[PDB]
């Protein structure tokens, strides 16, 4: 077997290394899409019938046609960019994943950046806010279009706890605020203009969500969803059975809603890569989908969760209720009224590991469709998780 | 409704308080079996056809016949006592539950006890070892018949980690060692004689396991298992539909083995009590059984787990394998070879909450019969739990 892997994320290297452990006699070529590893190299087209990928080295222009028995698409995502003026200036930096986040953080050094504006108050935005202010003492402002930070990850009520953690450690936060244009001085960003103010920024981080980087799949004829996400089965196979895909370029079943979802989360990479590795070696490993577990560490508190927030469940049209419990630790449990199904759980605490233990207990249950009674009876090592289930059974009665 | 509750554990008060919240117009009488609360009072007999309990106040001898619509049996357990000489001396103290443990700990004061011997190195024994040595500086020795401490809760290999925590904080531990007799001075214990040595003890803690305290159920004609545990359905009803039972006097399904089990654990009380409360109020709440989640905090480390240990799984006749992973944190994962089912998980760490988070993730999964792939893919907030699943899939291949 020759296997070609396009993209170096976490997912590509993982799939290939797992592949090789199982089939050491096979050959793998990895292309970085900027173990035979071709850097600064782009796949230009995929010919599925012929099992060929045309590639081009971007420096020398030398073009080559690789042949494959199996292909892996680890194409990642691209930053959503507001259709506004100045989104082309130097200093405007997309960050679509945690690896990219770490790169930007370690490419900065003392005295380089004076003002940072983060566009987007999601997982990426908030982690960057904290890193820039804490590692480097950079003056940092988060600007979020939605009326809350972490929209879709925590409720509005819970988000305020996270908001305070940021504001009390000198991160300014603006919500319900739209970016109107970026203004520049050397062809380098110098100001962000919102619909409410003007902010000075010599660094602007784009962390406002992502789209699958799937033009190559599209051109090849692969089945894609309306969002452009590559559609895969549970073996991580695309509509072409010799082509696998994973990571932030695919859609997989949301295990709470039973509908197709999109999970561009770090954690998915390694797990899906392993399955792709095994299946490239003729195995039949499966990855069922996701419920969306997450954690963010802030200055003093930590926030964590899985599944739907109340607003998220309401947006899907569940008759949902948000039940909260406090101990500092807060849990919020999201429950469907008519079925009594638990749809999600989120929390905030100054004790990171203690909260994680509570969220994990429930997160691994969500795919099995637990009800409030399952949370009342959850056999956790009374505990706040059980108390949340009792309060929810009480709220529903 | 009049409901009579026999026993004040956690379970009795919980059942009654939940009952009352739902049906405030009803009456409850609670008997302590040494809200109308009769202390120093014993139930002598139950007449099921007549729905009556004859009781006797143990001080005055006054006898009374209570009538009931529903009865709750919270009879607890009794310490297993070796059929050896001197098990009647003052200073020989059975401890069958964590509440009893806390009682003994707070009844001692500075300079009262010089030497403590703990007979049994299980959950109770070890917690008492630690409390006595740490709160009070008592010279403490654990004597265990099995070749390891925590038999049935951790593997032999993992138990050594817990053993060391004890020995390095001055608790002496003897395993593979049998109690032959207790020797006394004032009709008070002064020495424990084992088959290997003589130990001075002015306090001897019996923590060598328990039997259900069910004579009253037996006399009443209630269906009991070979061990004497009251058999209940998932609504916590005995063979008499007007009589409920829970706590350490019942058997419920082991959710890993699919067979009847016995779970005299603190945690079960509150959860089962709530269900009994609701069902006394004409609800139809259920409690499915247990997998046996547990945690013990020692001097510096913590140990935690759920389900079967490898030796436990082997004793049940599973072709089981124990897979370990280290990071200090150790996890051990117990796997059935032919089905790939995970049967259990245990661990040890100096980080208490961090381990708990890992054990919880898997503990709430055990009843759903996860396989190694479910652990490889567990959607925990790569993580050591996933790594354990990958190593186990590797060991099995
Ligand atoms: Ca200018
Ligand atoms: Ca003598």
């Amino acid at each position: 077997k020759h296997v070609v892997v396009i993209g170096a994320v976490a997912l590509g290297p993982k799939a290939a290394c797992r592949f090789k452990r199982l089939d050491p006699e096979a050959h793998v070529t990895m292309i970085d899409q900027a173990v035979e590893a071709l850097v600064e190299t782009r796949a230009h087209a995929i010919d599925r019938a012929a099992h060929t990928v045309e590639i081009e080295n971007l420096r020398t222009g030398e073009r080559r046609t690789l042949k494959y028995d199996k292909l892996v698409l680890a194409l990642g995502s691209k930053a959503n960019r507001p259709p506004v003026e100045g989104m082309d200036l130097a200093g405007v930096t997309p960050v679509t994943n945690l690896d990219e986040a770490e790169f930007v953080q370690h490419a900065i050094s003392a005295g380089e950046v004076s003002k940072a504006v983060i566009v987007g108050g999601g997982f990426i935005g908030l982690e960057m806010a904290v890193s820039l202010a804490d590692m480097w003492g950079i003056d940092t402002t988060v600007v979020e279009l939605a009326d809350q930070i972490m929209p879709g990850f925590t409720s509005k009520s819970l988000s305020q706890m996270l908001r305070h953690d940021l504001e009390k450690n000198d991160v300014v936060v603006h919500t319900g605020e739209k970016v109107v244009r970026l203004e520049g001085e050397n062809g380098k960003v110098a100001r962000v203009i919102t619909d409410k103010r003007t902010l000075d920024a010599d660094l602007v981080i784009l962390a406002a969500g992502v789209s699958p980087n799937t033009q190559l799949a599209r051109d090849a004829g692969l089945e894609l969803d309306p969002r452009g996400a590559i559609i895969v089965d549970t073996r991580m196979r695309t509509s072409d059975p010799d082509i696998f895909a994973g990571g932030d370029c695919v859609t997989i079943p949301n295990l709470v809603t039973g509908k197709p979802g999109f999970f561009p989360l770090g954690s998915m990479a390694n797990r899906q890569g392993r399955v792709i590795g095994t299946n490239l070696a003729d195995g039949d490993a499966t990855f069922p989908g996701a419920v969306g577990s997450w954690a963010v560490k802030l200055f003093e508190g930590s926030a964590s969760g899985a599944g739907l927030t109340v607003e998220g469940a309401l947006r899907e049209g569940y008759d949902a209720v948000n039940v909260h419990v406090e101990q500092i630790m807060t849990l919020q449990l999201v429950v469907d009224r008519p079925t009594r199904r638990v749809l999600g759980i989120q929390g905030f605490s100054t004790l990171g590991d203690a909260l994680t233990a509570r969220i994990n207990a429930v997160a691994t249950m969500l795919a099995s469709k637990p009800t409030v009674e399952d949370i009342s009876n959850a056999e956790v090592v009374m505990d706040i998780v059980n108390v949340a289930g009792n309060v929810a059974d009480n709220v529903l009665a």
